[PDB]
């Protein structure tokens, strides 16, 4: 449907991923949604896995939206926002562990 690019950048690794993910034009979605979609990424582009994650310091990932605004989530937490936000609203994610 839409394409939208995401950086992964981890402390342990100076070339950063540079690559863009696929969304159904205009759908809603929620985090947790969105939360296995970077996931996947982490682990098929930098072999990050969940227990990976658990390992990390901290591990999270930015939302950019085209109005400007902008969402942080903690990939460790369980406790997501019932948030439904639209795909084709999504400018771009940074994805960004330890």
């Amino acid at each position: 449907g839409s394409t939208v690019p995401y950086t992964i950048t981890v402390n342990g690794t100076s070339q950063n991923i540079l690559s863009n993910l696929t969304f159904n034009k205009n759908q809603n979605i929620s985090y947790k949604d969105l939360e296995g979609k970077v996931k996947s990424v982490l682990e098929s582009n930098r072999g990050i896995t969940d227990v990976d994650l658990r390992l990390s310091k901290q591990a999270k990932y930015t939302v950019n939206f085209k109005n400007g605004t902008k969402k942080v989530i903690d990939l460790k937490s369980g406790i997501y926002t019932a948030n439904l936000i639209n795909s084709s609203d999504i400018k771009s994610i940074n994805i960004n562990i330890d």
